[PDB]
C-alpha cells in the first residue's frame, strides 16, 4: 500500500496504523499467556521502529525527488545566467519573473511530498547571492547607460 | 578558505563530497561576481577612453 515519496505524512501514518492494528489482531489471534506483556511490547517496539524507518524513507525519497525536480526545472535558468542572459539593463526584472514563473512551474508538478517547500526554499536561499550579483549588475550597467546618454 | 577547511580535523569521510556539493553550489554567485565585474571594467574602460 506504501508508494514514496507519499504526499502527506498523514497518509503514511494513517496506512501504518491500519497495517499495525491488523498485525495487532495477528498476534492477539496466535499468542497465549504473555507473562508481563513482554512479546507484545517487542511487537510495539518492532512496529515503532518500522514507522520512524518508512517515515524517514519518505522524508529522504520526497527530498531526492524534489531536488532531482528542482535541477530539471530551474537547470535552464541556471545556464541562461551563465550565459550572460541577464547580464543587461533591466536584467534583474527579467532573472526575477522567470524565477517566479519556474517557481510556479514546479508548484505544479505532483508526488513531490512533504519535503516541497523545504526543498525549495533551501535552493532558493542558494541562488540569493546570484540574484544579488545579477543586481549589481544591472545597476552598474544602467549607470553606464544612464553616464553614456548623459554624455 | 578551502585550504582552511583542509586543516581542519575530525571532517570524516564525507568531507571532499560536501565541500565539492557547496563549491558547486556557489558557481552562480561565482559567475555573477565575474559578469559584475567585467561589465564595472568595461565602463571603467569607457571612462577612460571618453
Amino acid at each position: 500500500k506504501v508508494q514514496l515519496p507519499t504526499e502527506s505524512l498523514q497518509e503514511l501514518l494513517d496506512l501504518h496504523r491500519d497495517s499495525e492494528r491488523e498485525a495487532i489482531e495477528v498476534f492477539i489471534r496466535s499468542s497465549f499467556k504473555d507473562v508481563d506483556h513482554l512479546f507484545q511490547k517487542e511487537l510495539a517496539a518492532q512496529l515503532e521502529k518500522k514507522r520512524d524507518d518508512f517515515c524517514k524513507q519518505n522524508q529522504e525519497a520526497s527530498s531526492d525527488r524534489c531536488s532531482g525536480l528542482l535541477q530539471v526545472i530551474f537547470s535552464p535558468l541556471e545556464e541562461e545566467v551563465k550565459a550572460g542572459i541577464y547580464s543587461k539593463p533591466g536584467g534583474y526584472r527579467l532573472f526575477v519573473q522567470k524565477l517566479q514563473d519556474l517557481k510556479k512551474k514546479y508548484y505544479e508538478e505532483p508526488r513531490k511530498g512533504i519535503q516541497a517547500e523545504e526543498i525549495l526554499q533551501t535552493y532558493l536561499k542558494s541562488k540569493e547571492s546570484m540574484t544579488d550579483a545579477i543586481l549589481q549588475t544591472d545597476q552598474t550597467l544602467t549607470e553606464k547607460e544612464k553616464e553614456i546618454e548623459v554624455e
